[PDB]
């Protein structure tokens, strides 16, 4: 696809996909 970025770390973390 053009890009699933997903991840949630303490440090950092938020979903976007599209």
């Amino acid at each position: 696809r053009g890009g699933r970025l997903c991840y949630c770390r303490p440090r950092f973390c938020v979903c976007v996909g599209r």
